[PDB]
């Protein structure tokens, strides 16, 4: 749950332009969640510059006043796109094989279409559909 506002801070800062798909949050209490008010004062400094890049929206946190916060910040960013590497390297795993699953798909197809296919064949047609996802 603390990981959670971590994660949109982190992503925000990362990419400001995902201002773009926060919903409104001036209804909502920032008392009521840590780290709330700081994600709204991003999200707000974002709509009023739209286009920003992560060092211009980090200009926004010079100075002394501001040094503590530019540290989580940058922090954060950090911790977010570790987590998405992560994710991305999880998703490429578990398609690793799939250059040499989507030919032996191929090949079962053209067997198909010419002689036809066994019974073993046509189930492991089946898998490979499964598999493929698109």
């Amino acid at each position: 749950k603390r990981t959670t506002m971590r994660i949109l801070i982190g992503l925000l800062v990362q990419n400001p332009e995902l201002a773009t798909l926060v919903p409104p949050l001036e209804n909502l209490d920032e008392n009521k969640l840590p780290g709330l008010g700081l994600f709204r004062e991003l999200v707000n400094t974002c709509l009023s510059q739209p286009g920003l890049t992560t060092g211009q929206l980090l200009e926004h946190y010079r100075g002394t006043n501001n040094a503590a916060t530019l540290e989580k910040l940058s922090m954060w960013d950090d911790i977010a796109d570790k987590n998405i590497a992560e994710q991305t390297f999880t998703d490429s795993l578990n398609h690793m094989f799939d250059s040499l699953l989507e030919l032996r798909q191929e090949e079962l197809i053209a067997r198909e279409r010419t002689h036809g296919l066994s019974n073993e064949e046509r189930l492991e047609l089946w898998t490979l559909n499964q598999e493929l996802a698109k």
